[PDB]
């Protein structure tokens, strides 16, 4: 059991991971061990049609899109002490872009 973990959730990449996560969150193959689950999944994924994969693939794009802002939304919540830290890593990483006018 469990309740809540973090704002954004590690989204998929291609799309196959999307459908899987579903079978992992659904519990359709909760009768077998993870091992089987996975393999079992890969199979089920090999059953669906292009559409499905395509759909899940499209979603992945949206999921990864939302997770982007979500990260910020989670920041907007980050206290003045936490955010002060999180940012510490932000500035460090990437390279803010200046402006002229």
């Amino acid at each position: 059991g469990s309740s809540g973990s973090s704002g954004p959730k590690k989204p998929p990449m291609n799309g196959y991971q999307k459908f899987s996560q579903e079978l992992l969150s659904n519990g359709e193959l909760n009768h077998l061990p993870l091992k089987e689950r996975m393999v079992e999944i890969g199979s089920r994924w090999q059953r669906i049609s292009q559409s499905q994969k395509e759909h899940y693939k499209k979603l992945a794009e949206e999921q990864q899109r939302q997770y982007k802002v979500h990260l910020d939304l989670w920041v907007k919540s980050l206290s003045p002490q936490d955010r002060a830290a999180y940012k510490e890593y932000i500035s460090n990483k990437r390279k803010s872009g200046p402006s002229s006018g």
